[PDB]
């Protein structure tokens, strides 16, 4: 067991293996509790996030083991990984905190774009990470759902990464999502990756509303009203009837929109923000555009491992999930 050291940043006491040296919060709130240091043991600089009150109740409990888990599978280039993850507990008794370690960030989406326009170049390999990451994610059986430029880090090669901290969300939510049409599938993120690659070419944001009735009269003033076969998969009325008196304003062209761009771009974009998210395209599938041709490679665009969310469908009391969580932190082998 490593020593640790203890010390108040903020108002909260961080308790830490010595190897983590200079805490630094970091993401003014925007993270979570997150702080930047500096990993003697490999001289590269890292976030530790302290999970708030991980078991004060069974949702922060379930939500606090779906984190570990979920950090320990992912294992892809373009995703977010585990490098440690610890406790100051000598026990299951005592635990009762919970760190987890990644690399440290340079750079949101956000930062990199605020400055001058991309090229299409530079379009072209940001989104293709990001649907090369969602590959993987979505292979897992898992949903990102708040897809956005706060959440997509890029380094000094452009090389980009997904993340959550669990730009407003719904900017680049998904139009069934805000309309509680419950049965939601994988494509949200795909409806999401759109909104973000329309606004890395027009530097502007595509959706941005005032509140969800205002951002989905916006979205189907753009993506038009919903067609026939659309409609005849809504089972409520009320939700059927509510759609169609959400797209009264007076339409909009997508090429309008996208003027300049790379046609090619604009092709991929119609088939991301497209509004029945049945015939949305999927990751996999955009990965093959030809927006993507230089970039491309169908050997090496990996899925992950069969992931065990059997957890998901299950009730239990908070000492369980504590017991859970416990052993996925003892059981922790670092990568290479
Ligand atoms: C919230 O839980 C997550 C997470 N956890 C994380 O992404 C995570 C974990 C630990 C740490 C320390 C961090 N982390 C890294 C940084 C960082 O480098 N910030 C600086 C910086 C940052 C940006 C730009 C510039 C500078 N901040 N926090 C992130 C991931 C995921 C996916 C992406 C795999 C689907 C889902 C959930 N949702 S769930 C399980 O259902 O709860």
């Amino acid at each position: 067991r490593p020593t640790f050291y203890r010390q108040e940043l903020a108002k909260t006491i961080w308790e830490v293996p010595e190897r983590y040296q200079n805490l630094s919060p970091v993401g003014s709130g925007a993270y979570g509790s997150v702080c930047a240091a500096f990993d003697t043991k490999t001289g590269h600089r890292v976030a530790v996030k302290k999970l708030s009150r991980p078991f004060q109740s069974i949702i922060h409990a379930k939500r606090t083991y779906r984190e570990l888990r979920l950090l320990k599978h992912m294992k892809h280039e373009n995703v977010i990984g585990l490098l440690d993850v610890f406790t100051p507990a000598r026990s299951l008794e005592e635990f009762n905190d919970v760190y987890l370690v990644t690399h440290l960030m340079g750079a949101d989406l956000n930062n990199i774009v605020k400055c001058a326009k991309l090229t299409d170049d530079h379009v072209q390999f940001l989104i293709y990470q990001i649907l090369r990451g969602l590959k993987y994610i979505h292979s897992a059986d898992i949903i990102h759902r708040d897809l956005k430029p706060s959440n997509l880090a890029v380094n000094e090669d452009c090389e980009l990464k997904i993340l959550d901290f669990g730009v407003a969300t719904r900017w680049y939510r998904a139009p069934e999502i805000m309309l509680n049409w419950m049965h939601y599938n994988q494509t949200v993120d795909i409806w999401s990756v759109g909104c973000i690659m329309a606004e890395l070419l027009t530097g502007r944001t595509l959706f941005p509303g005032t509140d969800h009735i205002d951002q989905l009269k916006l979205i189907l003033r753009l993506v038009g009203t919903p067609g026939a076969e659309l409609l005849k998969k809504i089972s409520s009325e009320s939700a059927r009837n509510y759609i169609q008196s959400l797209a009264q304003m007076p339409k909009m062209n997508f090429a309008n929109v996208f003027i300049g761009a790379n046609p090619l771009a604009v092709d991929l974009l119609e088939k991301m923000l497209v509004l029945d998210s049945d015939k949305r395209i999927t990751a996999a599938q955009a990965l093959a555009h030809a927006y993507f041709a230089q970039y491309h490679d169908p050997d090496d665009e990996p899925v992950a491992d069969p992931y065990d969310q059997s957890f998901e469908s299950r009730d239990l009391l908070i000492d369980e999930w504590k017991s859970l969580t416990y052993d996925e932190v003892i059981s922790f082998v670092p990568p290479p």
